[PDB]
């Protein structure tokens, strides 16, 4: 499921970029 971990963590990331990683 490699490709289903990608995808939920590029949204956390993008998220990240405007909500920050905590």
């Amino acid at each position: 499921m490699e490709f289903v971990a990608k995808l939920f963590k590029f949204f956390k990331d993008l998220l990240g970029k405007f909500l920050g990683n905590n």
